[PDB]
Formats: C-alpha cells, structure tokens, sequence
C-alpha cells in the first residue's frame, strides 16, 4: 500500500497504462489499481485490478517478469 | 445504463459528495464499476470503486424511494 507507485507502468505483454492511484472496492474493501490505457483498443479504457495481483511476479515464455512495471511518468516512443 | 451515465459530482443519499471520475473495467471480474473519490474529511483511501448497477440502484430510507447517488452537476454545494 503504502509504497505504491503511481505513474506509467508496462505490462509484461508491452502495452503502458497509467495508474492514476490505490482505491478502495466497496464490495470486497479490497485495495486495488485504478488506470487507463495508453494504447487504441475497442472498448471501456480504464481498469482496475487488485494491488496484490499487481504486483505478482509473472511466468512468461521470456522468463520471470513483473506483471506491470513501473517506468516513470512518461511513456516511450 | 453505461451509455446514460454522466460522470460528475454526485450526491450520496446519506448526504456527502463525491466526484465519480468515470467507468471502468475490473479486470478479475470483468465487471463494470464506478471509480469515485470523497469530496469530504474522512480516514483512508479517498478513491472507490463500486458497479455500476449497484450506484444506480434506488433506496427508501424514512422519507421516500431516491437514488442512491444523484447526479448533481460538476460542483459541490457551499
């Protein structure tokens, strides 16, 4: 919680989003994600998820990845 | 419902505001939530999340059916 990080995250699978803050899902009182995706896709552009789903450590076909990574409050080319 | 909701500043039946920021996805579920934030002192998160069903239902405390939460434009009262 507390050492959250908001700002422009990759997911493993290369698209960036921004996570814009931690909220509090009402139904749970679970703490999770609130952000928005910085790519075109059809649909509704912002997500929440989990903030311990988040964080996991991902299996991928290239080896142990973080399920989002922080990368500052820009986005690259 | 989606296509008829306005995100804004909404009115609490309880009395206290909040500032829906706008609808989003929750990725385990897959289901449609409003992402909100306080407008009124108060311990913890100020962000929430609840679906939008939920937002949009009626209530009838001891003085009629009324929203839950209703639509008040994009400012707080003074």
């Amino acid at each position: 919680m507390q050492d959250f990080r908001p700002g422009v995250y990759r997911h493993y699978k290369g698209d960036h989003y921004l996570a814009l803050g931690l909220a509090r899902a009402d139904e749970t009182d679970e703490v999770v994600v609130v952000y928005t995706r910085l790519y075109a896709r059809a649909g509704l552009p912002m997500s929440t998820r989990l903030l311990r789903i988040w964080n996991e450590t991902v299996d991928t076909g290239a080896g142990p990845q973080p399920r989002f990574a922080y990368v500052g409050h820009v986005t690259p080319e």
